[PDB]
């Protein structure tokens, strides 16, 4: 197994996957690394199994159809994995914890949102459709762009949204387009 967390790239108290060489901090994995379970297989491994059991699940889909899906166990897992892919980027630190808004010439968003809030909402089964999760994720970056206006810091929202969107298209097998 790797000697650093796959998510945050630090050493520490690491739980090792049994079916692949990745390792995780307890609360870096999503869901949080399960208490017992020998062997244990990471989310990467669980996602690869879904694909291998249903090869056709990689055929292109329309985003509108994906968003309307109910949050059955496989879709729950796919959203957890997509959330984890965002935390895998170090720039996610800006979006992880609860924000606050006091900048001359700007007003805070009407509905603040942040990654750890989306993480709690997934853990608490608060989303009934993929659409709920995707809308809260896109809201994080939209709030950031609107608040920061012409400050160059706006770019951090574009960057982390791009990571989200690329991973969304990969995980949910969105039909490729020009
Ligand atoms: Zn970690
Ligand atoms: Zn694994
Ligand atoms: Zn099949």
């Amino acid at each position: 197994n790797s000697n650093i967390c796959e998510v945050c790239n630090k050493w520490g108290r690491l739980f090792c996957c049994d079916t692949c060489p990745r390792s995780f901090h307890e609360h870096c994995h999503i869901p949080s690394v399960e208490a017992n379970k020998n062997p244990w297989s990471c989310i990467f491994c669980r996602i690869k199994t879904i694909q291998e059991r249903c090869p056709e699940s990689q055929s292109g889909h329309q985003e509108s159809e994906v968003l309307m899906r109910q949050m059955l166990p496989e879709e729950q897992l796919k959203c957890e994995f997509l959330l984890l892919k965002v935390y895998c980027d170090s720039k996610s630190c800006f979006f992880a914890s609860e924000p606050y808004y006091n900048r001359e010439g700007s007003q805070g968003p009407q509905k603040p949102m942040w990654l750890n809030k989306v993480k709690t909402s997934l853990n608490e089964q608060m989303y009934t459709r993929v659409e709920g999760f995707v809308q809260d994720m896109r809201l994080i970056f939209h709030n950031h762009k609107e608040f920061y206006r012409e400050d160059k810091f706006t770019r951090l929202g574009i960057q982390v949204q791009d990571i989200f969107e690329k991973n969304f298209r990969n995980i949910f097998a969105i039909q490729e387009t020009s």
